[PDB]
């Protein structure tokens, strides 16, 4: 009768490899299936050949025009669908786009860089802002104006990339997007399961085709490594061996339609116990969900451990939190920058500076991630003085819960402000400290980056979980790029660095402890391995203190 | 044709509610299912039940008579498997008991406490050993035996549970040999994917039936809760409410059918690229995969922080690794405890103290693990001396490396000592501490336990792993019920305590640096959050120092 029979299918980026598999498989199952596309040729020349390759009937396939970043195109293209069949059943979330390929030293964050890099013959037709509307937008608005229209029993099947967890040089603006999603899923999945709504997450691995072992090796050759080590990496990676297309048992990568048979699970009924579940279809490839550790000591500092060296903090709107941490990196020595976004903040912060007395080694600048050519000079301006920064501690741009409500009810201003002001500026930040240390490669310490997350917003931290999962995937892809520059001799001194995440911790002393730990990652000659460190929820306890 | 076409499927404990649902569905979809059970009347009874209740041809199905304690018996039943059938495309590990049920400080070790138990009306038919061979070596043993039988394309489901990842009130019988089984079902992942086989691991949910909502009435009284407050535990962790039984929307169970479907999907093709995967059944339950960090401080100690307090270290084969750990408490002002299995060593270590100097505030013992009223006794006959034991140091029971071997090439006598010297041997050194801090409950400080494993065996460390997954959900366990007991007013002391993870370093350091975080866990007023604490792979990186 079939495993779909009788249920109403929205399949975005349905003319793409998996999308084309995925309505085959639907409609073989019996589902009707509404395929998506941002250009109605495209996604209409795509149904004409499914039609032809299926046999099904045209009133099962349908086509509507959709584009993620333009909510109105989402409302007029959901609304179209429910005129036409009167709900959702399934939502399929598989559009996305491979964004620029750059190393984050190189990634194009203005339309006049963008054109810039079109004269190099690259292949790059988004911004890291359009890679993030088209991958992590998209899902997210195709998901929030559905929602309403899906009922009870309804299934969400959210479609990352395995690559949102491992290195994938030159990728970060296609991953930490990616990756950004995987933690919205899980938000979703806990606000659409109390309504009955089942939100799910696959992982495909890389999918088998003709072109990837070449693709691998373009991206071998980019590198300066040998042929075969990308793919070889993978293939370490999985405990799978597989014997597909009629060769023998192999180190071989999942097929389209291994992606497919699980979204007809996962649409069925048959999967309606399973919610905020992933589906990692890798041939067992080993990585982990967060490489994370919590602090299970206080932070134990000298006053001379900072000698020589300068931090920059790049404050967000709350510069007295900013300062704190600050005044910490101070008593270890070290020069500190404070940069601060608006020049309103540098006044009130220099003077209220001054009725502390701090100001031997700070400098208080006006430092916008909005403006990385701004960036790039306020650190050419600052390193004149001849001391050259040393270490970096980014904090989140917006205030304190100024990023709020439900994901789906949450305003148009939510999504634009968590990819342009968050999202987007962790990319810059990133981008900026990536040409300094490219320039000034011969530090007194190898250099190092500390991302700081906001405090508790005491409402389940909704937006802290999306940045921090973004964020680690932006620190992994970071350390491996900088790792592979270094041991091919185009940079001298190597990259590294963790993310502190507060919001573990609701503790009076949780900023000095924060800003503690921060120091011993910038000062401290140290490499912590594990990317993502947590404050323990009572410190007294957790610690000796 | 069935989604199951032309497969061989084997079934352990195809009797119960789980094994009916998956030999109908299995049945359906076009396998042959060979039924398993210890009991041939039960299972021969099971067998016509289903053969009237599907119309299944009696060819597509039989039945056999295995006991997963006795290896013979395992042989014998695939032997009759293949010789019937020729080849086992898939294994459903479902087989397993439900244990004592009873809290750690109260587990039936000896058959005359068994017998004892049933004289009392509980319905307890088995030993911790007993439940340790009927949930975790018959799976062990089942799939060893059955692995060479199974073609590339073929298929391991092993049936753990949730609660093997929660707390459980006096179900430690129950789950640590089931965690146990998860990190084994791992191992066999690395083991047999190579080969092509694929092992995956299901984790139902509290399963819906008329008893488990009372089993559940019934776990509230044993803690004296309030009746609805353990449902109401597992159903506020999940995510996901459901309409069953044509009952409203709501928190609910996973049905068994829920459970057949998926593995249904994992014995097809549908499921050929997954291998070491999880499918939590379980409404989106939120439990984590392990509450775990790394050690990212050298231990700081100081003199005279452990004066008026005694620890035991119950060591293992190896009492010299044992004593360097005793010389880093007696070095913190504390007095030690130093408890060994063979009394031939008593007097040899006496002589090396001596040499060694360690003469001021160390006592030495005979302490068998395998001897619980002797282990009793041995501690009321210190704690005459007027300093009570206020922390336990628990060594592995066996030399370094004398467990080895591929989990499925590994010898009889490898999962043999596995249970009787190792998981079954750390439960009775937990019954016997609750059962000296229920007696001695007014200690100076809140008493304190911990779990070491052994050093690297240089081979993956096979053993190392299992041993560690099972001793993280026994302290789940513990903590909890002594969390319950404590808050109900049964005890006035709680009872924490951690498992410190060596074996992930190589460092020669290794040793010293275990001893002092193990003394910082027993003489410090602390406690550490997480069950696991691994020592980093480099030391000297991940602390300054």
């Amino acid at each position: 009768p079939g495993r779909l029979a009788g249920k109403i299918a929205v399949v975005t980026g349905a003319a793409g490899n998996l999308g084309g598999h995925i309505v085959t498989h639907y409609l073989a199952e019996g589902a009707t299936v509404v395929m998506t596309g941002r250009t109605p040729d495209r996604t209409k020349a795509a149904a004409d050949a499914l039609l032809k390759s299926t046999g099904a009937d045209p009133s099962r396939l349908a086509t509507v025009a959709l584009d993620g970043g333009d909510i109105a195109s989402v409302r007029a293209a959901i609304a179209e669908v429910v005129q036409k069949f009167g709900r959702i059943d399934i939502l399929v979330n598989n559009a996305g786009s491979a964004g620029p390929k750059q190393p984050i030293e190189n990634l194009p964050l203005s339309p006049e860089e963008l054109a810039a890099l079109q004269k190099t013959g690259s292949t790059d037709s988004e911004t890291v802002a359009d890679a993030l509307r088209n991958i992590f937008g998209v899902a997210w608005n195709v998901a929030r104006v559905a929602a309403p229209h899906i009922p009870e029993g309804g299934s969400i099947i959210n479609v990352s990339t395995i690559f949102s967890r491992t290195p994938y040089y030159a990728r970060a603006a296609y991953v930490v997007p990616k990756a950004a999603m995987n933690a919205w899923s899980r938000e979703l999945s806990l606000e659409l399961g109390p309504k009955g709504i089942r939100v799910n997450l696959v992982y495909p691995g890389p999918i088998e085709s003709e072109r990837i072992r070449s693709v691998f090796a373009a991206m071998d050759a980019a590198r300066g490594d040998e042929a075969g080590t990308t793919a070889t990496q993978f293939f370490d990676m999985m405990s799978l061996e597989r014997a597909t297309g009629g060769n023998e048992k192999a180190k071989t990568f999942p097929t389209p339609e291994d992606i497919a048979t699980t979204c007809v699970f996962l649409g069925s009924d048959e999967s309606a116990a399973y919610n905020g579940h992933d589906f990692e279809v890798t041939h067992g490839m080993s990585v982990r969900k967060e490489q994370r550790s919590t602090y299970l000591a206080r932070p134990t500092m000298r006053s001379m451990d900072g000698t020589g060296l300068a931090v920059l903090i790049a404050a967000g709107d709350d510069w007295e939190e900013a300062l704190e941490i600050a005044q910490v990196q101070l008593a270890c020595g070290a020069q500190v920058v404070l940069g601060l976004p608006r020049a309103a903040d540098v006044a009130i912060a220099e003077k209220r500076c001054k009725a502390l007395g701090l100001t031997e080694g700070l400098s208080i600048i006006r430092f916008s991630r909005k403006d990385p050519a701004a960036m790039e000079a306020a650190l050419e301006e600052y390193t004149r003085g001849g001391t050259p920064i040393s270490g970096a501690l980014f904090m989140p741009a917006l205030g304190a819960g100024e990023l709020s409500g439900a994901v789906t009810e949450a305003e148009d201003n939510a999504v634009e402000a968590l990819m342009d002001a968050e999202l987007a500026g962790n990319m810059a930040l990133a981008r900026t400290m990536s040409r300094y240390w490219k320039r000034h490669d011969n530090l007194l310490q190898p250099p190092r980056f500390v991302f700081v997350s906001h405090a508790s917003d005491g409402k389940g931290d909704i937006y802290g979980h999306i940045l921090r999962a973004a964020t680690e995937q932006l620190i992994r892809i970071w350390r491996d790029e900088s790792e592979i520059d270094t041991a091919h001799g185009r940079r001298r001194q190597a990259e590294w660095g963790n993310q502190i995440v507060r919001f573990t911790n609701t503790e009076a002393e949780n900023i000095r402890f924060t800003a503690g730990h921060a120091a011993r990652i910038l000062l401290k000659e140290s490499k912590l391995g594990e990317i993502t460190l947590y404050v323990p929820a009572n410190i007294g306890e957790a610690t000796g203190a």
